[PDB]
């Protein structure tokens, strides 16, 4: 597989003389997601980032943690960052999709009758080329086979987690294994405290951006804005030269404020 | 003051023909630590990272907070970021460090009675040159004006937290609410949670990195080691190719495991 | 016989157009042992060497002796070089094992019965080609022949240890005859101590390397691993450069640290 | 010094407008023998081997260990590879040496009376070179000087043994620790057992190859023989083509029947 995104199969269904898929330079590496950065980006409102831990000899282990884009301001369904089989069609506004988005985002939480219903009602665009839902069907359909099942994942302490867990979709499991970065990492016979604190939470609705902490991140794929319409709102803003704003300061290494998904425990086995 | 280190004083008492500070490029910079990287490594076992606050216009406010370099590891003294007036001495060696240091160490804690008895004893170097204690002494309490006295900074939501921390000196009081970042900063009108969770206590024995969080970073001025002497100790290693390692997943950005010194909250006024 | 290799007859018996025997190139010499050095790595976890002793005039006289692959780890079975007739279905795994290895084993072994019930029940594979059967059993019986009987030779100075020897079959009698070296010889009218102490020993489960000696070989046979599964083990290493490691003593002749087996003494008659 | 031979330092009294030591290649790497090979050869009857002991990531730490020369035949002080203080003047043949080897081995066992003795007998030569005495004496007390002294070196479980490796010469004592091994090795956490059987002893009359292995080593320093004379005495040869010497069996890697020196136990800290 040259792309390994979930949505690089969707194509225009009328007309498809010259088109490119808008998935970003990362579709092409098989990290375990199945979800470009950018369509990660539009859909669960994250990124990707990178975790190495050391051995003691000079190898490193890699992980993806998943890069919280939900700001602070964000109430209720905006702070969703990855929806559940219970409102992912109202989070996600599957309605204002078009269908071949809207049946795949069917078939990635198994809904086997709007499946249908999608299939049988995009039969008339046949008619223009005879692969309308064939090939999108069968990609879809081999990028999910993938997905498919002595370490462990423990996502809280409480029994509510596990169980709002376990009801979601394969691939939403799998997504959630992936992007969620333990606060407690067991390998091999030591335990290393990656973070003492949780950064988002598991629930009946879903992975959501539970705490409120400050982000200060620019995305790189949703920076569009008209420049055309006037916006008028208040915010703040510093009075000083360098001396009161400390801009010499500058020159020191930046932490960087950002909310990486941190929960639950993960044991590596041998 | 064209270095701002309090230990750039620190001279050979015997003979100085040519000799140069190992206080590092940062000491010439006034970010209120009146300590350079190179000493508060050495020392108090820390560094220097710029936290950027946004406003909404386009102007940042810059922030210092410390970056600690205790590992999980580590266990009682030799978790000690910042020592207090009753465990200074033993924390730092002062019975190992030379006069001058001893000296500089006894001023910035105010131990009258060891700064004079250091000032007694140190005056059979004036035979060599006569400026061993004058110009020593006059830098040191010159450097330390500099940090006598609506924000406010709280470190804790326990009493004996205020406690401990009103009784340090004025210099460290000074270091620590340099180096230590608030939690929870109340700017202007707004509150931004910069984590919600704390890395670093106050306590009688002083500042102290009380998580064992992980820390994987690399000090870039304590980094010597005796390749000369053979050490045999048992360590972990991990056995793969680039398939097993997942080496590819070092393309994207990688997330710095670094503990910076979080901890109570910070009220800037208008 | 081109190939004196008792499992050198094993073939595929659904379909053999165009197949190799894995016996290495020792198959083609007689060195009296039967066993290739492959298979001898294989199943009794030992290769071969060379041992010579010199006369006097120039002329120089060859014997075989096993060299022990089993590291001083190993507990229990893992530590058995031949297993005896009591336990060596469950040492080699002869369940797992293919039906024509499991014949030649229990021929090798002399188990009559098991003998017909494999050759009934292979009798179904005829159907295929007609020697799936009788040339194999045609060129293990030609095989064990050869093997069919002042020299002396004792391996122990215990009643047991002659009692363990003797209820051998005649194929696992040679074999261990041809692969353990005597720790005094005998010759002419001399005795030459070849080595004061023993390496393995002899029980009534077989041929065995009781002396946990450290092992340092490097099986050129079953060197093979899996590099794309990830294993975790702690390992100890050496920290310094070529000073502290004494690199440069590697100049010298190496000293092989291996563990070849002697046991008993051996007379050679005129 | 690019020499560490403590015998690289005798010359020829009388002249030496052209001479060459007779030190080996081994001679400029400071493996702690202080002696060459040539002149371990000579004088205590042994050679030098590499031991390489493996760590587990890729790492090889190495030892000298000696090669015993003598011959199971040898009987009596032919035996002992390195005399004591009490009895070194009748193995090594003193009276029959040079004056310098003779002063040598005299600062070697620490005999000031035959020192004295030796340098003012040795004053007469001074009317050929100034320096007969001067430059000898000098070099052998700076090569004897870097032999003055939580790893540990025992030899042998009883106490005579102790007591009879105490008694010895710095020289000796150093020069027995480089070239004996111990039986059993513990390094790090772990024992390894080199070897379960001891080859070499320590007795009042020094170090001696007590075991009467068999020896088939060839010394590449000591071959000379005289071909003009005729030596008349009765061996054992062996009569047979390749079939009857089993000649082919040569072609398997050959067994070293050598007898390094094992003795004791030792301890190797971190």
């Amino acid at each position: 597989l040259r792309n390994f995104c979930v949505f690089s199969s969707v194509k225009p269904l009328d007309f498809c003389d010259q088109y490119s898929s808008p998935c970003s330079s990362d579709a092409t590496v098989d990290d375990g997601w199945f979800v470009c950065e950018y369509h990660a980006s539009r859909f669960f409102k994250m990124e990707k980032l990178a975790l190495a831990i050391p051995d003691g000899t000079g190898n490193n282990y890699y992980r993806t943690v998943g890069k919280s884009l939900v700001d602070d301001k964000a109430e209720g369904i905006e702070r969703i960052l990855i929806p559940s089989q219970n409102n992912y069609e109202t989070v996600l506004n599957l309605s204002l999709l078009g269908p071949a988005e809207r049946l795949v985002f069917y078939m990635i939480y198994d809904n086997k009758e709007k499946q249908n219903e999608i299939c049988q009602q995009l039969r008339m665009y046949e008619r223009f080329r005879p692969e309308v839902v064939e090939e999108l069907y069968n990609s879809t359909l081999r990028v999910l086979a993938l997905t498919n099942p002595n370490e462990s994942r423990s996502f809280g302490l409480s029994v509510e987690d596990d169980l709002a867990f376990n009801v979601l979709p394969t691939f939403i499991q799998n997504l959630i294994r992936k992007c969620v970065a333990p606060e407690s990492l067991t390998i091999g016979t030591e335990d290393l405290q990656l973070r003492n604190c949780n950064t988002c939470r598991i629930t009946s609705e879903g992975l959501l951006a539970s705490v409120r902490l400050y982000n200060s991140v620019q995305p790189k794929y949703l920076y569009g804005v008209n420049e055309n319409r006037l916006q008028i709102r208040n915010v703040l803003q510093f009075q000083g030269n360098a001396n009161a704003l400390q801009q010499k300061l500058s020159r020191y290494e930046l932490y960087q404020i950002n909310i990486p998904l941190f929960l639950g425990k993960q044991i590596i086995s041998t």
